[PDB]
């Protein structure tokens, strides 16, 4: 990844023994359980799409999984090369160019022009645009490895209130839906969804309570 | 290998602990595996031929694959000594001199010699020619360990359409074919493999689907 | 050892607990694996003899292979006290002293000494001709550890070919022999102690034919 | 430890929690064994004597091998407060001052003068007086623990030839013999405590052979 | 004026009271003799268009040189917004921009672009360019400055040989003439045009001989 | 001035006792030529408020002048304290503060406030704001240094057609004229006011030629 | 020049304004005295062939003396092309390239490829190499602004003999005679062609005496 | 000369302009007064012999000063070359080389030789060996400059003791004496050759007062 | 002189030939007036002894003046040996060693040992107790340069009252008068020996007024 050094010329460094393995043992642990992905973001930081496809490349299984990403990213390097189209024939374009799809995704592209392309006094950043194509890839994935969805999740008989809604809050990060789709789940699906005594418990409460209050009249 | 300090100036340091026990148990864990390579290429980062030829000195199994890469290294170094011949008698050549195929190989080629080479203005990737020579000679230790072939991938009766894609292109990587020859076994060979009933749900999607909406259809 | 910073002044570390616990761990995991002195030759880089003669004496166990590198050391001293003798009596040779077969391996020169004669413009490499004597040392321990010669490496009834050339050359690696006996071994050797059915399979290929052909074709 | 920097200037640093994890898991492992000393000498480099006081203050168990190096620290404190007797009364010494028996031991120096003692033009080695005071004191430590003399070590009848010698210099080297002592051991002592058989076998060699040549007849 | 620092970053330095003084002293000493260039093109060393505009403006007298040198970039920048067109509508040009004739000339150009388009990766020398469309002005300036020609150059009665060579290679200076030109002169113009005693002498010495063995015939 | 070390941090430097002379032996030589004020411009490299007001403050004569660099100013001030108003009361505004007029010109703000200015992410260039302040007012100050008009301007009977152009051109840069008004200057009024032959021998050339092929015409 | 910085890293400066200014005002001083040359050697201390072409540029007067040393680096440029011939056809040459005698003379060489030239891990001192053809032209300047020959010089009546030795080697030195040619000077020249007096004054000192116990005689 | 920069490398810097046209400019005012001496000590700090010839050869006037200055090196190098004897042949020398009389002087050395020796870690001061050997020369040259003895100052009947002391110290400082010559001149030389009545008032002060208390009795 | 550097290591740098040229010159101009101490305190910053001495042996003229200098030096080189005497015999002294009297004045002691007692961490500033012996020595020569006593200035009859406080004061700084002194004569010297007129204008004041209130009285 590029790096600043003292200075603040951005460097090119390779990436760490610490780094690979990090990624690949997240993904051997969990398989694609929603945290990857911020660990994902966090372990390339600043990376070129070299280095990211280095990363996507050393997972040994799901290889289902990485079929989904290699299409996701097909499909947004097709939509680069529509709204980002060729401006004429590069008769004077000197050494450096516009970065086409297969440029961002690191295909043909070499390491001299992605380490050039970041590195402009307005950045093209190509290892930033490529991340976005892996995270948006990403997240396709780990919908398909939801065990279940949310209106199967129901409170057992003898399960306490804290752990249905460990358990109703880690399936809804898993279908990963927005901040206004999650409003109307915890308003409308987390009581109903409750025990009966429970329940009652809640709606007893009023008509729109915080967890904070919420969970310990349940305790 | 090569490093870029604060300054810019490559100077030479020695490969670390680190990567040389990286490098190692990974042959150790798994053998032969197609994310091995990708391994490779990012452990042994701008790394001359002496600590090339360190990497794969220190593989203490695999004494039969590593004759494999030992004959593919001097075919390219009969290659490149025939694509690339001598001008004329080095009379006055100065102290650099042009790398022949046993150089490049860090055979006949002194450390001080390859810190050099790619040093120079117009740098001599040594380092990275010599590169291609071990990962050409990888993909043909890969190649052999393959257990199977992609003939021989079929569904199995109560096994789930997400392991069958799973064992399908963990075969296919295992085979290292191109990207024309996959995008034949995408639209030819992962539909009519599969066992009856998805098939048939397969057929009635059309004649090209993408796979993120194909497995969900076979969920 | 000596590093180069950032300026290029080979200025002296001391050898880390990495590289000290890596050494001391190879060692006891495998005994005197032919492997081992590629490892010791990627720890030890750019090492003081004082540096060099603290990896030999942090190894526990085998004291019977460390008395032969011991006088395999006092060997090359006595040799190099022949091949480089002294000139003249030192009444005016300043700081500075031309190094003898014992300072070379450390046992009577200080590291303020080793330091200076590494550093010089025409640098005196004792940290890598003291590095040759402990390999060439080492050469000879990991001959007596091979449990078998080549002439006792036969194919098995049920073993494939895959697993007889990973002995064959396991063997091979353990007795040292050089390029030129490998290379009769390859042509004269391997088929002739193969099974009867696989070497008939390879009398078929012709006088010499590569290996990457010839395991395939006993598959 | 004093540590030397790109300019070269002699910075003072902090102990890691490597360097004290290391030090602290060889004793725990291995409780007096003749190599600690050796990875001592390793892991303390260039070490202040408030950081030599440190790793011998870490360990836990052998506090009577502890005491033998207390009392022998105050031996040689004692010597050279003999050896190196005050001049006079220092009315005008300045800041700096001769250090003692018991400041090179760190007992009465803080950490300012340790700093500078070492880095006066004539450096005064106090971290390195102090460091020959605790291997001396170690090296009467790992002679306690010898488990038998050399004149017990004799070979086994099933026992090979590999595994006596084995056995016979890793006495030798807990009872720290001299190159003299070892000289006497290798050429009257080593072949006359072996079996029968092999013994003659080497009084027919002749009368001194090296051990590369003689383990190799009793192979 | 660009310089480059230790680290290689081409950092922008103003220009100097030194060299801001050189320049003026020199065109108040001598007008346009023709060793001004060279003393421009030297003080003006990697400087940006604001630096090469700003030693052009400092000039107090010679308004009718100044206003020549003013229309041969007005005609260079005409001819750079001819060869080198716009290729389409700058919609995605980034903050980059392709230089027009009245950028490299510092019209329409800030100091924060001129900075950028030297320090590309694929450098744009608009301080390079600019300076031979002065260099190209200067030399028309120095042409008409000239007060006599070569065909007027001719030896006095009493003026020694020396004298006669200094006053005919100055004029040939002034006039500008290339080195086709100037061999001419010296094998056609320079000996007729002598007195008649030293032609005869140097007619004597043969078709062409070199100045050094010229100039002496004639002492 | 703030200058641009090796790092690119933006550290304030003090003016040079060189910067400090040139800039008053300018002044002392040349009182107002137009040729000042380029100057001015360079000696004034990235200067801080403080440093712009030293080196109008070390200016000893033409204190007329003067005075109207001072009026000049508190004209800009009091347009810029109308053109960029006060958002609102600083109840919250932090140690930094939207520069006022008065601030801009040095009067009402400290070294310590200037230096952060100019250094904030988005630079507020307090530095380049006032030297268009003092610029817009030098050039109110050599319109009336100028001795004469263009119109007064005419060539003499003896007078060369280089010294007229020489004279007509300096006033037209004392009177600071724009590209359109010189435009109609050197196609209107420089060939009507020469000389009659000389005048004749322009008329002759034609409606609009260049000075490179006038000049010369009347040689 | 190219300089080098505080790491070692052989960068490239322009020439100063103080360096410029000192070689111009030595030959305006002192035409061609024989101390011109040891300076010129001086403040051309690394300097790049564009560097060497702009201080012989620069000087105004001496155009027949610049043109005898236009044509010796024209003879050694010519002589370089045959001692050094070209090897083969540059097909694959890379970007550096064997340097002909006019690239060392920085006629048909950009100042990229001398900077590269000089930083070579062989360096081609392309920088000295000419300044050699300019130090062997130079003497030929030199030696025939010599107003006197060495037979010329005798004694006057009245001078004093530190005023005669003073003459005698300040013509020697303009001859630029070698050292066997000042030694048959000073013993068989010097005394004979002094005063009657003081030569036997020095015949009576007997055949060969040093000058600080002769002209001490004649004091 | 070589200077110490941050880190403490010696690196080698030119001679700058200012440097060689302060020791030009000494020589040319004042031609070989006592003080120039003192003057050349501190222009040359730490100058490589190459650097020392350079301001010997850049004297203009005093050839029979600076043949005396030659003389006196050869006597010193043919004593260097007979008090340091070669050892034996350099059959294994490496690069360096003991340095002879010629190399000390620079005429036999190269610049790349000079650093070095400078620069081993036991330095071998050729720039200061040398040094002595001009400055022994230097000493020789500016006692045959003084203009009288020390037996010819006597004090004028209308001089002012101030200015007899002035003249006296002059002409002692003239003749290089020692300080045990210069102690009896004070004693026994000063009161007795100055006027009778001063003398006489210095002769009431005893037999030996200080210059401070002296020079005051005759105000 | 002793300059700190970046990093804060007091490196040792040589006397530029500027502050060379500044002593000189100030003596030459000015022989002893009072400001020429305060000016050599100046150029002297952090001088080591060597380059105190060099500055003293630069004059030229005052040979008088600079025995006086030099007889101080021994005088306070004499007390600083009974000041401070030896504590014993250096037995064990290490490198370094107490100054006395001749090693201060940089008589006895070398370069290297005046550079390592100032960076001692107490450092012994040989540097500065040698400047207070020349400024003592220098406060005795300005004191015989002082043409008359304080007793002999009196007020002219046409002289104003500006210029006779002038030169009141400044024959008060030639005596070196101390706070006390000059106390005494401002309130019953300076107006009692002004003209009577002002005298009594300046008796009308008070007893002790101010003189920025004095001399506006007297206008």
């Amino acid at each position: 990844p590029i790096v600043q050094n003292i200075q603040g010329q951005m460097v090119h460094q390779c990436i760490s023994p610490r780094t690979l393995n990090a990624w690949v043992k997240v993904v051997e642990e969990k398989a694609f359980s929603p945290e990857v992905i911020p660990m994902f973001s966090a372990l390339s930081c600043g990376a070129t799409p070299q280095d990211l496809n280095t990363m996507l490349n050393t997972v040994g299984g799901h290889q289902a999984a990485m079929q989904m990403l290699k299409e996701t990213i097909n499909e947004e390097a097709a939509e680069w090369d529509r709204v980002h189209p060729v401006h004429a024939g590069p008769i004077a374009p000197g050494q450096m160019r516009e970065p086409r799809g297969s440029d961002i995704a690191g295909t043909t592209s070499t390491l001299q022009e992605q380490i050039g392309w970041m590195t402009n006094n307005p950045p093209i950043p190509v290892g930033e645009i490529y991340k976005r194509w892996i995270i948006l890839g990403l997240n396709k994935i780990v919908r398909m490895y939801s065990p279940t969805s949310i209106l199967d999740i129901r409170q057992g008989p003898k399960e306490p209130f804290r752990d249905y809604v460990d358990r109703f809050y880690k399936t809804l990060r898993a279908e990963q839906a927005s901040q206004e789709v999650k409003n109307a789940a915890t308003e409308t699906l987390l009581v109903q969804n409750a025990n009966p005594d429970c329940k009652t418990i809640l709606k007893a409460l009023g008509p729109a309570a915080t967890l904070e209050e919420m969970m310990t009249a349940c305790q």
